[PDB]
C-alpha cells in the first residue's frame, strides 16, 4: 500500500530532487509511519547519539566515568571543534565531551567518545547490544560524513534508527538516570531549529540531533512531545545526487509538517 502520508512524502521528495527517508514511531499507539524506511542512508552526525548513549551505558557500571578527564591535544582538532578548541592542552570530562558532541556537534568530542568505546566498531557493538542489527559506524569524524551514494559505511535505515532512538530516550535501553541525561542533552541541542523543529507547531517540544555531510546530506533525528499527545520519535534523512549539493533543512521541516498533520 501507499498511505496518504506516504503519498505526501513522495510528492515532497519528487519536488526536492533528492532521496528522503522518514520513520515515525507514535508512542500513543506504538505504531509506525515509514517512507523508504528500509533503505540505507548516511547518518552523518546523527550517529553521535549512539556514541553518547554507549558512554552513558558504560557509566552505569562506573559512577565516576563521566567525570573522567580526557586530554585534548592540538593534533586532536579536526574540521569543526567549537568546544574542544578551547580546551587544547587541557582536559574535558566524558560528560563535557558528550554534551559538546550532542549539543554543538563538536567532531573532536565525538572522536573522544569513539576512542572511549574502542573505535567505530565499539559504537556498532553497543548498537547490536540494544537490538539494532542495522546501524554501522565504520569511521571517525569527519570522514563518517562523506555520504557517498551506495556506500554502506556509516549508514542505517530510518526504521532501525527510530526504533533505537525510542529505546534510548523513552524505553529501557539505558538506566533511569542515564536516559534522563540523554533527554536533557537532546533538548538542549543548539543546531536543530531549521530542521524537524521548523515543521512542527511551536507548542510542541523537541530534543534532536542533526547531521550533514557531502551530497547535500541533511538529517535530523528527534524525540517530540506534541501538545496534548504522547511522545513521538521521528527520523528524517535526506541526501542528493551531487557531491557539492546545498543542505536542505527545509525538506526535513516539510517532512515533519506532513507527519504532524497526519497524526
Ligand atoms: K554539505
Ligand atoms: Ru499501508
Amino acid at each position: 500500500q501507499t498511505s496518504a502520508v506516504q503519498q505526501k512524502l513522495a510528492a515532497l521528495e519528487k519536488s526536492s530532487g533528492g532521496r528522503l527517508g522518514v520513520a515515525l514511531i507514535d508512542t500513543a499507539d506504538n505504531t509506525q509511519v515509514l517512507y523508504r524506511g528500509d533503505e540505507r542512508f548516511p547518518m552523518c552526525s546523527t550517529s553521535k547519539v549512539m556514541a553518547a548513549a554507549a558512554v552513558l551505558k558504560q557509566s552505569e557500571t562506573q559512577k565516576q566515568l563521566l567525570n573522567q578527564p580526557v586530554e585534548i591535544k592540538p593534533a586532536d582538532l579536526v574540521n569543526y571543534n567549537p568546544i574542544a578548541e578551547k580546551h587544547v592542552n587541557g582536559t574535558m570530562t566524558l560528560a563535557e565531551l558528550s554534551a559538546a558532541a550532542l549539543q554543538y556537534s563538536d567532531n573532536t568530542a565525538m572522536n573522544k567518545l569513539i576512542a572511549q568505546l574502542g573505535g567505530p566498531g565499539g559504537v556498532t557493538a553497543f548498537a547490536r547490544a540494544i537490538g539494532d542489527e542495522t546501524f554501522r559506524l565504520d569511521r571517525t569524524a569527519p570522514t563518517l560524513n562523506t555520504a557517498i551514494p551506495g556506500d554502506p559505511r556509516d549508514t542505517t535505515t530510518p526504521r532501525a534508527m527510530a526504533q533505537t532512538l525510542r529505546q534510548l530516550t523513552l524505553g529501557h535501553a539505558l538506566g533511569e538516570t542515564q536516559r534522563a541525561q540523554l533527554v536533557t542533552w537532546l533538548k538542549g541541542n543548539t543546531t536543530g531549529a531549521a530542521s524537524i523543529r521548523a515543521g512542527l507547531p511551536t507548542s510542541w517540544t523537541v530534543g534532536d540531533k542533526t547531521g550533514s555531510g557531502d551530497y547535500g546530506t541533511t538529517n535530523d533525528i528527534a524525540v517530540i512531545w506534541p501538545q496534548g499527545r504522547a511522545p513521538l520519535v521521528l527520523v528524517t534523512y535526506f541526501t542528493q545526487p551531487q557531491q557539492n549539493a546545498e543542505s536542505r533543512r527545509d525538506v526535513l521541516a516539510s517532512a515533519a509538517r506532513i507527519i504532524a498533520e497526519g497524526l
